[PDB]
């Protein structure tokens, strides 16, 4: 009895969701059960905001997708009771913060992942490969576009 | 610049791993330009010279339909343009193509994308005619 | 600055450590200057604040078993802001499939991080986890395997 | 005819022996029967000379295998008796010219993979060979 974990982190505009769709429709082109679960109020897929609201409706659900998996505090026991019951769960989440520190609770969830790849971005400011995301505002996240955060690398993180 | 191949079978993704590439630069405020058999149509990859003359990123899908996609996608590496291609590798009779494979010696990454196999939900590396399948299934 | 940090992650038995290498010699035999530290060819040392000073002069740093190496955060960080290029190969979870805190910590800090994959040692398929019973008392499994046992 | 064929190219210098044993140790170290093959350890210049011997093992890594001219052959009915076939071999010459038969591999493999080495002129991606000895070049630098 035994399903798995794949996982997909990044920084913001590094085509995340992108990828995930594509591991979605592999398998729903081949005749899966897929269902698509993204956090609500971000800006075919379902929008909430506490996986234990949908824990028993996907229960007929043999692949499961997840959108920005770092705002659900219950990210983990869910994916691994999922992975436990035989079910495919994939994973597209921001590894960290604007402040390049973890985010929420969603690298507790790598020492029961299957498979973890770090996707890149593009630098906006040397054109160079990024992997950090920097806020322009002055608060201290908020969600947005690109209007406030822009993808950058090591260099140009710090001045 | 250089040159970026996505290849596999069927159903796998190349072209949705064409457009999450090409839109990574788009992103970062590049000129990019997609070209099929920002959009464009076409048979031939010389007569296309012309056109994208000020663009730096090139995204060709099913490259395998194009007989110049090697000469096409050097002629272009080579004056700074970064050219990301999705093709199939392989025909029906899992033969070598016309004149695919002779990219794979100037191209500075290549990847294998796998699907998933329509008979025996495995790993699928292959087409049949139309159906993904693995080894097991593509001759049994 | 102008460094950036590579993270290799997987269970025992997986190769991380042989991955290394190969990254290092990568750069080796294009003259970088390369450092490889393990715990206790490479330095053995047990805590990473100590060879701060020594591999000033040293341009790409290989780190073997990262995940005993308790600042090891705040080393490879300091490292990629001195322009070097840090290179760490550490296991994700312990025996118990929990996370280790230092090494989970780099994360959001590494430009790349890859998690690699052994060979289940009981129904011979893919395996993520490292199990207790040298080789001779741990095991690479599977997900089915892991529970079962 | 359940087996499968993992692909590994890429310039010299790219590190592609070096992945090559340690997709076999992956298997080694799980109680496979491994054998490795170069132009427990087989050196050979024809590869169908020795599908007698390798008959009992399940994991067979080759190296350089462009050097081997019936390494399609091989490779394809060694896949199809179960067994796992790994080939680490040279992607274009060093004239940037294609390989004989290891090209017409690829529409056969379920794996490939190219790796880059880093370039011996301006320290940056290299994924190409040049002639002096030799040295791992991108493409300006070719
Ligand atoms: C950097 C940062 C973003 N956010 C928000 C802004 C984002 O809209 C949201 C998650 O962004 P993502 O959806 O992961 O970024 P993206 O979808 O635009 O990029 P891609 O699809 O290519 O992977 O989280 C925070 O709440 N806190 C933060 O520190
Ligand atoms: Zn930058
Ligand atoms: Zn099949
Ligand atoms: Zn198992
Ligand atoms: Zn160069």
């Amino acid at each position: 009895n035994g399903g798995h974990i794949q996982l997909i982190i990044g920084p913001m505009f590094s085509g995340k969701s992108t990828e995930l769709i594509r591991r979605v429709r592999r398998y729903q082109i081949a005749q899966y059960k897929c269902v698509t679960i993204k956090y609500s109020n971000d800006n075919a897929a379902l929008e909430v905001t506490k996986l234990c609201d949908v824990l028993e409706a996907i229960t007929d659900f043999s692949v499961i997708g997840i959108d920005a998996g770092q705002f659900f505090p219950d990210i983990v026991e869910f994916c691994e009771r999922m992975a436990n019951e035989g079910k495919i769960v994939i994973v597209a989440a921001l590894d960290g913060t604007f402040q390049r520190r973890p985010f929420n609770n969603i690298l507790n969830l790598i020492p029961l992942s299957e498979m973890v790849v770090k996707l890149t971005a593009v630098c906006m400011k040397c054109f160079k490969e990024a992997s950090f995301s920097k806020r322009l505002g002055t608060e201290t996240e908020i969600i947005g576009g690109n209007d406030m955060y822009q993808s950058v690398c090591r260099k140009c993180y710090i001045d």
